[PDB]
């Protein structure tokens, strides 16, 4: 039996992806989550002196995407095909990306660094959202199975489906004009194992 | 299979993918675009952006996905799931980097205009520090010499580029850094690599 030992800060943010694929598989795993005095004792001996960190029975792996595509594959949300997987691949690289843009944004409204909520939103949040979702759009018309990418469900539609939810907490308006991206985040946070961990899971804000 | 890769008349993100195939010994359409052509397509690409990967028709977006399914086509990868996510973690350490270091790298190209100098010691050089104290760290644990496993992935590749270009501009950027210097002329040395390198449109970056 392979034990699962994730470590992260006590938030959702780059770690909850990992922690609704081991919900989704129905995997024990030891969810570590350290405050910043616990994280600087332990930030010296981590890969990039940086959480998520995951530990394969014993063997550390650093990097959120790493971390969700290795756990995917193990148990079967990467995709039916190394292209697929690929594609899968693209479309969390382009949100990552797509996180990059709203950093200034994100980090001022939970209180991470000093910013202007008003302007940040109009001027750099949902011009970033239109432009993204105009390409996650383009995937769920071209998907008939509802899903991000293939037949199935893929870890992609786990990052994709709680950052949006995620971003409702802030921001209401986030899904007005595009209910296919509304759809798909239900589909996704329906599904008995994910929601069952939803209604579980500490309550944090991100 | 026939692969066609489109991107700008550069190296940039695009040449990790283009390394592969020359270590293959793969046949590829290598179509490079400029800002009138790339105009004409761009509507019709995954994200409107490149590099793209056409494999037999099919579209794939994204420099990260497009060299890891390349490297796992040809295995370049890693030779276990652990080991392409060990690969997978440094590639997105240095992407972080390159993220880092944009402010730096957009204003010696010309991309930009910005203050040069502090620039160089006040976010490159810092970000160089850190990053390469984490790859000398993967280097001193590996016997092979290379970055992860005991051969050749594509994340060697990607590293030994960077290294390689970032002395275009910054001479002085592997002085304290022997195992990483090492490590660009063991990778670079690989004659299939090297023939490339000999043969590929000399573009600065
Ligand atoms: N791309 C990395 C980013 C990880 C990252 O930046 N983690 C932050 C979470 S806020 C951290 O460790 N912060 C502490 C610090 O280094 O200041 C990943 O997703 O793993
Ligand atoms: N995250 C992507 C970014 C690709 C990228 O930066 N593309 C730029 C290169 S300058 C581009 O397409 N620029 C033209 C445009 O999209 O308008 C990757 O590296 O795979």
């Amino acid at each position: 039996m392979v034990h699962y030992k994730l470590t992260y800060f006590a938030i959702r943010g780059a770690g909850e992806c990992a922690r609704q694929i081991f919900a989704l598989a129905d995997q024990e795993f030891e969810d570590v989550r350290l405050d910043k005095e616990q994280f600087a004792k332990v930030k010296p001996d981590l890969p990039f002196g940086q959480v998520p960190v995951l530990e394969v029975d014993g063997k550390q792996l650093a990097q959120s995407l790493a971390i969700c595509r290795y756990l995917a594959r193990q148990f079967g949300f990467a995709g039916k095909s190394t292209f697929d997987e690929a594609v899968v691949d693209s479309l969390a690289d382009q949100y990552s990306d797509y996180r990059v843009e709203i950093k200034s944004f994100f980090y001022t409204v939970i209180g991470m660094r000093e910013g202007d909520v008003e302007q940040l939103k109009k001027e750099v949040l949902l011009p970033a959202r239109d432009k993204f979702f105009g390409f996650i759009t383009k995937f769920l018309k071209k998907s008939p199975s509802g899903f991000l990418v293939g037949d199935s469900l893929t870890w992609v539609d786990l990052l994709v489906s709680e950052h949006n939810a995620t971003m409702l907490t802030f921001v209401p308006e986030f899904l007005e004009g595009y209910p296919e991206v509304k759809e798909h985040m239900e589909k996704i946070r329906a599904i008995p194992k994910l929601k069952k961990w939803i209604e579980t899971r500490p309550e944090t804000l991100f």
